[PDB]
């Protein structure tokens, strides 16, 4: 994937209406089904404590950037087989652009 640049603002909406019931994104935000999302960002899939990971995450051992990010929200699934994440996706490269656009900014 190729992330460009989108609206923050549409991103945050994205969230909200789409992560916010699995997850939290400020620091030190509470883990919910998913973990807490903050410093997300240059660190490896399935490092963030207190969190009980899938093996298929942790073994997938990716560092998180704009465009991996991208990829995975296409199709989690297809990403990290495995994964425990139940999303189908966002598919619009748009929205997906929106969103890490807010995620990058709110994940500090
Ligand atoms: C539950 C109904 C979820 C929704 C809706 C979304 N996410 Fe999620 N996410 C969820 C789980 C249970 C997990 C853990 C996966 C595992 O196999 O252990 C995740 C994982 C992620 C990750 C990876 C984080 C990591 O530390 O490796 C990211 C980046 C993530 N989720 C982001 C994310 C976004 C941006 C969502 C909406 C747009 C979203 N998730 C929805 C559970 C659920």
């Amino acid at each position: 994937a190729e992330f460009k640049a989108g609206s923050a603002k549409k991103g945050a909406t994205l969230f909200k209406t789409r992560c916010l019931q699995c997850h939290t994104v400020e620091k030190g935000g509470p883990h919910k089904v998913g973990p807490n999302l903050h410093g997300i960002f240059g660190r490896h899939s399935g490092q963030a404590e207190g969190y009980s990971y899938t093996d298929a995450n942790i073994k997938k051992n990716v560092l998180w950037d704009e465009n991996n990010m991208s990829e995975y929200l296409t199709n989690p699934k297809k990403y990290i087989p495995g994964t425990k994440m139940a999303f189908g996706g966002l598919k619009k490269e748009k929205d997906r652009n929106d969103l890490i656009t807010y995620l990058k900014k709110a994940t500090e």
